[PDB]
C-alpha cells in the first residue's frame, strides 16, 4: 500500500500541466505543475518504476512519512497517480526558492539566517516531537513560500522512530552536513537533525558547509576523526556559540530543537518571516540580470 494512492483509472496527465523542472528527489526530478481543477501551483515528483529496484520500499517509506505530517513547516503531500510505469508525487509547491537559491546573489545578514534557521528549527520539533527524523537537513532541503514562509523539504531519507526501535543506524544523507555517529552507523536519533542544522548554519553563513572543496568520500574519516567544525570569519558570538551547541561530537551534549528556539542568537537577531521576501526579490532581481 501506497498512503494516498489516487485511483489507477485517474490520469495525471490530464489533471495537471506539467510545466518546467525545480528541483529533484531521491529518485525523480521535480517539476512545477498546475491543478487544472483549481489552479493552484504544485510540485510534481515523476518516479519511473521500471527503472528502479530496492528504490521501491525507499520511495513507500518518503510517501509513508510525509503523509503523516501535518505542520506549518513541512511540505504537504497531496497524493500520488500513476501514469503507465510512471509515478506522479503531488507535493505543495513553495515559489520563493530554496535557502540555498537566496545566497546566489550575496551573503545572508545574520538577521535573515536567524529567521530562516528558527523555521527550521519549528519544522524539526514538529518531526521530532512526532519520533521523525528527516536526516537531510541542508540549505537546499529548506524552501520558501513566496511570501517568505520556511518549509522542510524532501523527506527521501527521513526516518520513523518507534517504541521497538528507539534508534535507527543506516547510513543515509548528505556526506558533509551528516552527523558522525551516522557516518559511523552507530546508533543514533533526532540529535543526528540537531548537527546537521549546525552544519546547515554554517552554510547559511558561508555559503557552502566545512570540506565543501574536498571529495565527499574524505569526509567518512574526516568528520568522525577531526574535532567538529566550528563557524570562521567575522560571525556574532551568539552565531558561533549557537554553530558550537549544533555540532559537539557527543550527541548527548547537543540541545533539543524546542531547546535551541530559545537560543539568544535566535532571540536576539530573528524576526518577522514577511521580512524574508527581501530575499526573495534579492533573487529575482539578480535572476534578471
Ligand atoms: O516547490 C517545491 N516543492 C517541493 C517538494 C519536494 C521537493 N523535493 C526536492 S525539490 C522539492 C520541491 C520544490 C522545489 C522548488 C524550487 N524552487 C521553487 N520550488
Ligand atoms: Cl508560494
Amino acid at each position: 500500500g501506497l498512503p494516498g494512492m489516487q485511483n489507477l483509472k485517474a490520469d495525471p496527465e490530464e489533471l495537471f500541466t506539467k510545466l518546467e523542472k525545480i528541483g529533484k528527489g531521491s529518485f525523480g526530478e521535480v517539476f512545477k505543475g498546475i491543478d487544472n481543477r483549481t489552479q493552484k501551483v504544485v510540485a510534481i515528483k515523476i518516479i519511473d518504476l521500471e527503472e528502479a529496484e530496492d528504490e521501491i520500499e525507499d520511495i513507500q517509506q518518503e510517501i509513508t512519512v510525509l503523509s503523516q505530517c501535518d505542520s506549518p513547516y513541512v511540505t504537504k503531500y497531496y497524493g500520488s497517480y500513476l501514469k503507465d510505469t510512471k509515478l506522479w508525487i503531488i507535493m505543495e509547491y513553495l515559489g520563493g526558492g530554496s535557502a540555498l537559491d537566496l545566497l546566489e546573489p550575496g551573503p545572508l545578514d545574520e538577521t535573515q539566517i536567524a529567521t530562516i534557521l528558527r523555521e527550521i528549527l519549528k519544522g524539526l520539533d514538529y518531526l521530532h516531537s512526532e519520533k521523525k527524523i528527516h536526516r537531510d537537513i541542508k540549505a537546499a532541503n529548506v524552501l520558501l513560500s513566496e511570501h517568505g514562509e520556511v518549509k522542510l523539504a524532501d523527506f527521501g531519507v527521513a526516518g520513523q522512530l518507534t517504541d521497538t526501535q528507539i534508534k535507527r543506524n543506516t547510513f543515509v544523507g548528505t556526506p558533509f552536513w551528516m552527523a558522525p555517529e551516522v557516518i559511523k552507523q552507530s546508533a543514533y536519533d533526532s540529535k543526528a537533525d540537531i548537527w546537521s542544522l549546525g552544519i546547515t548554519a554554517i552554510e547559511l553563513a558561508r555559503g557552502e558547509p566545512p570540506h565543501s572543496e574536498l571529495h565527499p568520500m574524505k569526509v567518512l574519516f574526516l568528520i568522525p576523526k577531526n574535532n567538529p567544525p566550528t563557524l570562521e570569519g567575522n560571525y556574532s558570538k551568539p552565531l558561533k556559540e549557537f554553530v558550537e551547541a549544533c555540532l559537539n561530537k557527543e550527541p548527548s551534549f547537543r540541545p533539543t530543537a524546542k531547546e535551541l528556539l530559545k537560543h539568544k542568537f535566535i532571540l536576539r537577531n530573528a524576526k518577522k518571516t514577511s521580512y524574508l521576501t527581501e530575499l526573495i526579490d534579492r533573487y529575482k532581481r539578480w535572476k534578471a540580470e
